[PDB]
This record gives structure tokens, C-alpha cells and sequence, in this order.
């Protein structure tokens, strides 16, 4: 039904693109592109320190947790 | 309905607490509150240059867009 397409589409709009699973609450500060806080902190801790969507590089400093809903 | 309760609610979190209209796409760094560009660059302009949601202060280099959805 129309409504519920436009519930996925809400929910896929605050899923991690990354993970396609947990929702969005961490944003690299270099680049300011939007992830789940999982995905970013175990890039970081494995040293897979580029941004999944850009690739741009980041260090410790460069991603924190954000609460959008 | 049920279903469109939930549209609602989705609407809600993506939209600026702050005006209550726009869509959330800007974020405060000092902070990491979250609103809509219009709202924050106004306030930034006319030297109102506290978080809306904390009074944090912030500065040029303390406020960028980023893309939700
Ligand atoms: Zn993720
Ligand atoms: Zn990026
Ligand atoms: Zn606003
Ligand atoms: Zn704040």
C-alpha cells in the first residue's frame, strides 16, 4: 500500500547505508557523511580509518555519535 | 490509522525541532545538536551564536550541512 512505501522509505532514510541494519547516529566530522555508530567504531578500531561513503581519511577525533531521532 | 501515525512520527524526527518546518541538515560540532541549515545560519548571522537546544556557543568553523535524507 502507498502508505506503507513511504514508511520503508523512512526507515531506509534513517538506516546506516553501510550495514543496511542499525540506524544513524555517528558522522565523521572530515567529510560529514552519516553512519550507525558500529559500523564507523569498528572501522576504527581494525584500522579501517576511510570514511565506507568517500573514503576519506579519519582519526580518533574525526567521528562522534549524534542522536537524530 | 495506525500507518499514518507512524508516518507522522518519522516526519517528526527528520524535521528541525527548532522551526518545526524544515528538514534537519546542518550540525552544531561543538555540541553535535542537530537542526535545519536555515535555522542555525541565521542565528550564526544575526550573532545569536548559541545551540538552540543547549546554548552551547559556536562559531563559523562550529556549524556544516550534512545530508540525512
Ligand atoms: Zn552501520
Ligand atoms: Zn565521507
Ligand atoms: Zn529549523
Ligand atoms: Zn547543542
Amino acid at each position: 500500500e502507498i502508505l506503507m512505501e513511504e514508511i520503508k522509505d523512512y526507515k531506509a532514510r534513517l538506516t546506516c547505508p553501510c550495514c543496511n541494519m542499525r540506524k544513524k547516529d555517528a558522522v565523521l566530522t572530515k567529510c560529514f557523511h552519516v553512519f550507525c555508530f558500529e559500523c564507523v567504531k569498528t572501522r576504527y578500531d581494525t584500522r579501517q580509518r576511510k570514511c565506507p561513503k568517500c573514503n576519506a581519511a579519519f582519526g580518533a577525533n574525526d567521528f562522534h555519535r549524534i542522536y537524530i531521532g
